[PDB]
C-alpha cells in the first residue's frame, strides 16, 4: 500500500511484521519490514543507519526508507527461499554437503560485517534467509553493533542474542570481544544443521548439556550424529575460552571446512 502492494505476511515479530511487496507496474518483489514508533525509535535508527553501511551477496539488501507518520518502512531484498530453519529436519538437520556451503556462506557474510566493524549479535537460523539460487543472506540488523570504529575495538557489555545461541563469556563476563561470540553462534548454527537439535538451552556451568560438552562425552547425543571431521571443527569452535577459541581466518583452513563434498 506504498507505490507497491502489500500481499502477504513474512515474519510477525515483535517489533511489527516483513511483508512480502510487489510492484503492480514492474512486478518486482520486495521485503518491507513496518515498525511502528509508537508500540522504539531509537535501535531503529541505529538498524537503518548500519544497514546502509551493508554491501555484500551474503547479506541481505537494503534498499531504502521512508517514515509515513510513526511508520518506517525497511525496504529490503525479499528472499524466496525463506530461513535456514526450515531446511533442518528436526533430529535429522541436512545432507553435510548442504550445510558446508551454508557455513561457507555464513562464512563469508560474518567476515564482511567484521571487516567492517560490525557484529550482528544474533546469528541463529531463523536469522539467515536464502535467495532463489539458496544462497544464504545474513538477516536482521535490529540487534546489530559496531565494536571497531576509526580502528579501535571496543568490548561490548550488554547482553544480547538468543540464548541457546549465545558465547558462555556473555553470561559470565562484563565485557567481552564481540568477535567471538559470532564465531561462537556460528558453530551452534553448524552443530543445528548436521544433527537437527541445539546442543544446550544455555552454556551455563547450570546446564548439564554443556557441562557434558566440556567434558567431551561426544558419545552423547547432539555430537554422536556429527561425524568426524565436522565435529573437529566444531572443537575448536565451541571452546569456552575466547581467547583460546578458533578465529575465522583459521577456520577457512580446517580440514572439514576445506574438504570436497559438493556438485555444481
Ligand atoms: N530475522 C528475520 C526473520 O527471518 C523473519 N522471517 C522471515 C521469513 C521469511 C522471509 N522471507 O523473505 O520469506 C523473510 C523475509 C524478510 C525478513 N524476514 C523473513
Amino acid at each position: 500500500v506504498e507505490d507497491w502492494d502489500l500481499v502477504q505476511t513474512l515474519g510477525e515479530g515483535a517489533y511489527g511484521e516483513v511483508q512480502l511487496a510487489v510492484n503492480r507496474v514492474t512486478e518486482e518483489a520486495v521485503a518491507v519490514k513496518i515498525v511502528d514508533m509508537k508500540r522504539c525509535p531509537e535501535n531503529i535508527k541505529k538498524e537503518i543507519c548500519i544497514n546502509k553501511m551493508l554491501n555484500h551477496e551474503n547479506v541481505v539488501k537494503f534498499y531504502g526508507h521512508r517514515r509515513e507518520g510513526n511508520i518506517q518502512y525497511l525496504f529490503l531484498e525479499y528472499c524466496s527461499g525463506g530461513e535456514l530453519f526450515d531446511r533442518i529436519e528436526p533430529d535429522i538437520g541436512m545432507p553435510e554437503p548442504d550445510a558446508q556451503r551454508f557455513f561457507h556462506q555464513l562464512m563469508a557474510g560474518v567476515v564482511y560485517l567484521h571487516g567492517i566493524g560490525i557484529t550482528h549479535r544474533d546469528i541463529k537460523p531463523e536469522n539467515l534467509l536464502l535467495d532463489e539460487r539458496d544462497n544464504l543472506k545474513i538477516s536482521d540488523f535490529g540487534l546489530a553493533t559496531v565494536f571497531r570504529y576509526n580502528n579501535r575495538e571496543r568490548l561490548l557489555n550488554k547482553m544480547c542474542g538468543t540464548l541457546p545461541y549465545v558465547a558462555p563469556e556473555l553470561l559470565k563476563r562484563r565485557e567481552f570481544h564481540a568477535e567471538p561470540v559470532d564465531v561462537w553462534s556460528c558453530g551452534i548454527v553448524l552443530t543445528a544443521m548436521l544433527a537437527g537439535e541445539l546442543p544446550w538451552d544455555q552454556p551455563s556451568d547450570s546446564c548439564q548439556e554443556y557441562s557434558d560438552w566440556k567434558e567431551k562425552k561426544t558419545y552423547l547425543n547432539p555430537w554422536k550424529k556429527i561425524d568426524s571431521a565436522p565435529l573437529a571443527l566444531l572443537h575448536k569452535i565451541l571452546v569456552e575460552n575466547p581467547s583460546a577459541r578458533i578465529t575465522i581466518p583459521d577456520i577457512k583452513k580446517d580440514r572439514w571446512y576445506n574438504k570436497p563434498l559438493k556438485k555444481g
